[PDB]
C-alpha cells in the first residue's frame, strides 16, 4: 500500500473534488473545464456526466444509490443527477454564495460548505427548509464529509484545522492534527479515520479516531492535493490539482 496508481482519465485540468461510490466508480469535478467525468472501477475510459449549465463544479458527492451531488461554484447552487438520468435537479438550498465541499449521509441528508458565506449548511431529503449547523469560530469552511452516525467533519480553510460537530450537538471539537495550512478536503471511512488534503502544504495526512498521532500518506509527485475520497476497502483517491490527474493508494 506504498504504491501508487496514476487512474486514466484524460483531459482533466485542474480537477477539484473527487468522490467514489460502493462500486468503486470514481467521480471527479474537472474544475478547469466546467464538467463532471466518472471512471468505473477497471475501466480505462471516462464518461462526462450529463450536467448542464454548470459555472465551475467544485465538489461531489455520490449516495448510496448512485445520485451524484455536485457544487455549482459560480451559480451559488447544487444540482444532483440520479443514475441512468439525463434530467438533473436543483437541491432547494437558498441564499448559497460559492458553495464548495458537499457530503451526503445515509440518510439522504446532503451537508455543503457555504465557502462565500462563511458557514455550513444542511438539507434532509424532500425537505426545503434548510438548517445552518452551529459551527463556530470558522475562517471559511471549504470541505465537508459526514460519518455513519451523522458526525460532519469540515476543513476551516483560514484556521488550518479540523473541527467536528456530532449530530444534535451545538459544540463543536477540533482534530489533533498537526502542522496544517490552508486544509481544503476532508473524507472519512468505515473505521472513522479523517483524511485531509493539506492543501498547503503538498500533502496527505490521516487521524485515526480517537488519536493524536497523524500519518502522511505515501503519495509521490504531488502538485497541490485539493479533494479527497475513501472507498468500503479503504482506498485513497486524491486530486492532485497542480497535475491534472486523480491518484491513488490501495490501504
Ligand atoms: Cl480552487
Ligand atoms: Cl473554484
Ligand atoms: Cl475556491
Ligand atoms: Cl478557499
Ligand atoms: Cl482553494
Ligand atoms: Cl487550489
Amino acid at each position: 500500500s506504498n504504491t501508487q496508481t496514476v487512474l486514466p482519465f484524460t483531459g482533466l485540468n485542474t480537477p477539484s473534488g473527487v468522490a467514489v461510490d460502493s462500486a468503486g466508480t470514481v467521480y471527479v469535478t474537472d474544475h478547469g473545464n466546467n464538467r463532471v467525468v466518472k471512471l468505473a472501477a477497471g475501466s480505462n475510459t471516462q464518461t462526462v456526466l450529463p450536467f448542464t449549465g454548470l459555472n465551475t463544479p467544485h465538489g461531489v458527492a455520490v449516495d448510496s444509490a448512485g445520485t451524484v451531488y455536485v457544487t455549482d461554484h459560480g451559480n451559488n447552487r447544487v444540482v444532483k443527477l440520479a443514475a441512468g438520468s439525463n434530467t438533473q435537479t436543483v437541491l432547494p438550498f437558498t441564499g448559497l454564495n460559492t458553495p464548495s465541499g458537499v457530503a451526503v449521509d445515509s440518510a439522504g441528508t446532503v451537508y455543503v460548505t457555504d465557502h462565500g458565506n462563511n458557514r455550513v449548511v444542511k438539507l434532509a431529503a424532500g425537505s426545503n427548509t434548510q438548517t445552518v449547523l452551529p459551527f463556530t469560530g470558522l475562517n471559511t469552511p471549504h470541505g465537508v464529509a459526514v460519518d455513519s452516525a451523522g458526525t460532519v467533519y469540515v476543513t476551516d480553510h483560514g484556521n488550518n484545522r479540523v473541527v467536528k460537530l456530532a449530530a444534535g450537538s451545538n459544540t463543536q471539537t477540533v482534530l489533533p492534527f498537526t502542522g496544517l495550512n490552508t486544509p481544503s478536503g476532508v473524507a472519512v471511512d468505515s473505521a472513522g479515520t479523517v483524511y485531509v488534503t493539506d492543501h498547503g502544504n503538498n500533502r496527505v495526512v490521516k487521524l485515526a479516531a480517537g488519536s493524536n498521532t497523524q500519518t502522511v500518506l505515501p503519495f509521490t509527485g504531488l502538485n497541490t492535493p485539493h479533494g479527497v475520497a475513501v472507498d468500503s476497502a479503504g482506498t485513497v483517491y486524491v486530486t492532485d490539482h497542480g497535475n491534472n490527474r486523480v491518484v491513488k493508494l490501495a490501504a
